[PDB]
RNA sequence: CUAAGAAAUUCACGGCGGGCUUGAUGUCCGCGUCUACCUGGUUCACUGCCGUGUAGGCAG
């Protein structure tokens, strides 16, 4: 998203810590009100942003920056594959790599 | 039907100042190298003559 987004994302993640309201601010009601001291229509509306900021939102659609490439078929046509940068598993692999790089462990 | 398909790096520049590397030294004892072979495989594509001839042959 953009950066004014990522704010609210950094805010987001900072209220998951601590209490169980990562999972619990979409399951609660009188616990996550009381503490965002709004009303009970206005908690509800807070809840309903979190669980669609939670879920993807996106009309399914590439773009022509893509890839797209073909693979062929067993003796018949061919398929379109789309690839995607996987974001995560280099996150984690970055993780494990600056982990062996340097380390207390590494360093001694 | 290829992580497909596309692309101008680039302009300019003072690295120089100077210097003692020295003294000293035991390499050394000892040793069985042997046995057996066809340089020819056509291996010297030569030398001279007749013929104007490079064309063609001759003689050793």
């Amino acid at each position: 998203g953009n950066a004014a987004a990522l704010d609210v994302f950094k805010f987001l993640s900072l209220q998951y810590q601590g209490k169980n309201l990562l999972n619990w601010l979409t399951e609660d009601s009188a616990e996550a009100v009381q503490a965002l001291s709004d009303n009970a229509e206005q908690a509800r509306e807070w809840r309903q942003a979190f669980i669609g900021i939670t879920a993807v939102k996106g009309a399914p659609a590439s773009h022509s920056l893509a890839k797209q490439l073909y693979f062929p078929l067993p003796g018949s046509g061919y398929h379109l594959l789309a690839p995607l940068f996987p974001t995560s598993l280099v996150h984690h692999v970055h993780a494990l790599l600056r982990e062996a790089r340097f380390g207390d462990a590494a360093k001694a």
